């Protein structure tokens, strides 16, 4: 049991490991986002100019 | 034995979650991001227009 656990535990560490990759590649997502908007309140406002 | 079982069957809800919140919202996020991207563009194309 302590064998096949462990196999298990790593496993889900390596897991763990990949969601906090994944929160990375979200915060550059969130990043994305501020460009964006940024880039969104610069487009109104030529297109009202 | 058990302590290694909440330190897996507690990071296996530490997966959980930050697989719908990191991973599954990554991905209703990404569609967002794709989203205001292309519609970004939109607007940048009827400004030079």
């Amino acid at each position: 049991t302590k064998e096949r656990q462990q196999k298990a535990e790593a496993e889900l560490k390596e897991l763990e490991q990949k969601h906090t990759q994944l929160c990375e590649e979200k915060n550059l997502l969130q990043e994305k986002l501020q460009a964006e908007t940024e880039l969104y309140a610069e487009a109104e406002e030529m297109r009202v100019r």
